[PDB]
């Protein structure tokens, strides 16, 4: 989980859709299918 948490990325499912974008990058170091955004959307 390190690289994820580096970008503040908590680890979230693609289905969650973190918006607004940029902070949700794509994937760092999550499960191969999940994504990450900086800890902050809702």
């Amino acid at each position: 989980y390190k690289q994820c948490h580096k970008k503040g990325g908590h680890c979230f499912p693609k289905e969650k859709i973190c918006l607004p974008p940029s902070s949700d990058f794509g994937k760092m170091d999550c499960r191969w299918r999940w994504k990450c955004c900086k800890k902050g959307s809702g």
